[PDB]
């Protein structure tokens, strides 16, 4: 390995490189013109192949990071354009990079990208592919600098082949859409899942993300051994701690270190992880992240006789605290992939907890006999939500279900605003779709792989706008309790009904041109705000005035003169409910 270009150039191949190269450039400086990173890429792409040609040429014997930061320097409106960033070229290199990272905005000051109609971009693909798609990967970039490069350019693939396949059919809309909202709505899980742990790590430190790994490594690989696991956990926590950090190359080359590793050592790790082994370097990291659970030796002990029935089990904690929970976090979690992190790292802090008090008491042993009774109510408390929440889903359907929330939370927090208890409430109940479609193994897991990510979303608005001092305990509690205290808030017997309002109940016939995502939203809004205005309403009287609305849209929208029935038949309405409530 004479030239590092040259080296990644082969493994990465031209495409590929090209590719991201072009992030790479969009994610630091994030307000240059397309035009421009194109050139870069091209003048890269051209030294790179320079390198393959001749590993002793000019230059090729420099890094990744020198060469990178080099290129970004020579932009000639780097200064008048980003200003402080055109000082880090002053620096030298080993600083320089760490000045760059500094730089680095989140979330930086661009226009939403409005997506055109399916025939003009399809036409967009078919005249110029490469350009259509490019300056959409670089649009996509600049907005998102902290996601990690490979696995933006996953998705970007993900979407050449929608256009590929829906821009040749007869329908494309019916087709191409709903492909642009599923891979839209993943791009973003799984970028607020990268921020969410990275927010995690910082937040509360290497110990608890450690515990959370642990549990995670052990779910998947359960075959695999204790020594095993911990390599894996710390050599986890340095990835995530310098990916998080933002460095794309160290991170890029930590995550390719411990993909090969996992390969070679296969065979003591997983079975379910040949597919991922035979994947090129780009997939690699990407398809083990993505793995599933491997079946769990079948014979396998009883955590009692190692953790509750024993004798030196005091000895064996005081010994080395941390791996001897680490090591029952193992045992407890491989043998249960039913069961989600969190409630893993509750069990074990409840341990943790006991042994704290019993290894102290006279009759050790005999004090933390009865442990694992305690476990009980921990592991139904979630598994009863669960149980509650999909037999009502199921009844009625994904949009009542949506409603039942609506009321539910709408009735806990009455402060929060009303367009933001619609959007929680609407994801709430996509939560619900998505994961009590499947057995009652793998819900817990699911739910609470979306809810940490809906929850995180949540907490991050109140921050920025604080509402209630009950959402911010929650917000600001141990991601162990985060979920459990939000299903502990009750009803707000504090809240002041809001001021009744004509012009809030008041509905034209738009609504019966409006899209079922915008009837659904309009009468959604109508819900929760019919709810902060009569609060103290049973769910009886609430469903008796939601049918009257029912009726009376209908009857208007499927009505001689529209207007008119929604202006004299709503007044009877808005008159009748307000008696009735
Ligand atoms: C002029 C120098 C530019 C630097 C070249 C662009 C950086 C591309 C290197 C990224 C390689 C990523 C390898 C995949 C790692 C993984 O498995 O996650
Ligand atoms: C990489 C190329 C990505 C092209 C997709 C752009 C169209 C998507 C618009 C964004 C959206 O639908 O929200
Ligand atoms: C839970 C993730 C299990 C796979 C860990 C290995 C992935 C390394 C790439 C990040
Ligand atoms: C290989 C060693 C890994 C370390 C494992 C540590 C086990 C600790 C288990 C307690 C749960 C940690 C939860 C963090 C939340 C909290 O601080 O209460
Ligand atoms: C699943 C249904 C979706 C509806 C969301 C409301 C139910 C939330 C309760 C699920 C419990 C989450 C399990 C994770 C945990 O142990 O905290
Ligand atoms: C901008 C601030 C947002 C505040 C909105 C609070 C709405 C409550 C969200 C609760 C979701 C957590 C799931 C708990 C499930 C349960 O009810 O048991
Ligand atoms: C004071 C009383 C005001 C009464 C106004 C009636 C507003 C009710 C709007 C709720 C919308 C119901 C949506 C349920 C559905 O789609 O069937």
């Amino acid at each position: 390995h004479k030239s590092e270009v040259a080296h990644r150039f082969k493994d990465l191949g031209e495409e590929n490189f090209k590719a991201l190269v072009l992030i790479a450039f969009a994610q630091y400086l994030q307000q240059c013109p397309f035009e421009d990173h194109v050139k870069l890429v091209n003048e890269v792409t051209e030294f790179a192949k320079t390198c393959v040609a001749d590993e002793s040429a000019e230059n090729c014997d420099k890094s990744l990071h020198t060469l990178f930061g080099d290129k970004l320097c020579t932009v000639a409106t780097l200064r008048e354009t980003y200003g402080e960033m055109a000082d880090c070229c002053a620096k030298q290199e080993p600083e320089r990079n760490e000045c760059f990272l500094q730089h680095k905005d989140d979330n930086p000051n661009l226009p939403r990208l409005v997506r055109p109609e399916v025939d003009v971009m399809c036409t967009a693909f078919h005249d110029n592919e490469e350009t259509f798609l490019k300056k959409y990967l670089y649009e996509i970039a600049r907005r998102h600098p902290y996601f990690y490069a490979p696995e933006l350019l996953f998705f970007a693939k993900r979407y050449k082949a929608a256009f590929t396949e829906c821009c040749q059919a007869a329908d494309k809309a019916a087709c191409l859409l709903p492909k642009l909202d599923e891979l839209r709505d993943e791009g973003k899980a799984s970028s607020a899942k990268q921020r969410l742990k990275c927010a995690s790590l910082q937040k509360f430190g290497e110990r608890a993300f450690k515990a959370w790994a642990v549990a995670r490594l052990s779910q998947r690989f359960p075959k695999a051994e204790f020594a095993e696991v911990s390599k894996l956990v710390t050599d986890l926590t340095k990835v995530h701690t310098e990916c998080c950090h933002g460095d794309l190359l160290e991170c890029a080359d930590d995550r390719a270190d411990l993909a090969k590793y996992i390969c070679e050592n296969q065979d003591s790790i997983s079975s379910k992880l040949k597919e991922c082994c035979e994947k090129p370097l780009l997939e690699k990291s990407h398809c083990i992240a993505e793995v599933e659970n491997d079946e769990m030796p079948a014979d396998l002990p009883s955590l009692a006789a190692d953790f509750v029935e024993s004798k030196d089990v005091c000895k064996n904690y005081a010994e080395a605290k941390d791996v001897f929970l680490g090591m029952f976090l193992y045992e407890y979690a491989r043998r249960h992939p039913d069961y989600s992190v969190v409630l893993l790292l509750r069990l074990a802090k409840t341990y943790e907890t006991t042994l704290e008090k019993c290894c102290a008491a006279a009759d050790p042993h005999e004090c933390y006999a009865k442990v694992f009774d305690e476990f009980k109510p921990l592991v139904e408390e979630p598994q009863n939500l669960i149980k509650q929440n999909c037999e009502l889903f199921e009844q009625l359907g994904e949009y009542k279900f949506q409603n039942a929330l609506l009321v539910r939370y709408t009735k806990k927090v009455p402060q929060v605003s009303t367009p933001t208890l619609v959007e929680v409430s609407r994801n709430l109940g996509k939560v619900g779709s998505k994961c009590c479609k499947h057995p009652e193994a793998k819900r817990m897991p699911c739910a609470e792989d979306y809810l940490s990510v809906v929850l995180n979303q949540l907490c991050v608005l109140h921050e920025k706008t604080p509402v209630s001092d009950r959402v911010t305990k929650c917000c600001t509690e141990s991601l162990v309790n985060r979920r459990p205290c939000f299903s502990a808030l009750e009803v707000d017997e504090t809240y002041v009904p809001k001021e009744f309002n004509a012009e809030t109940f008041t509905f034209h016939a738009d609504i019966c041109t409006l899209s079922e995502k915008e009837r659904q939203i309009k009468k959604q809004t109508a819900l929760v705000e019919l709810v902060k205005h009569k609060p103290k309403a049973t769910k009886e009287q609430l469903k008796a005035v939601m049918d009257d609305f029912a009726a009376f849209v209908e009857k208007c929208c499927k009505a001689d003169d529209k207007e008119t029935c929604f202006a004299e038949e709503g007044k009877k309405l808005v008159a009748a409910s307000q008696a009735a409530l």
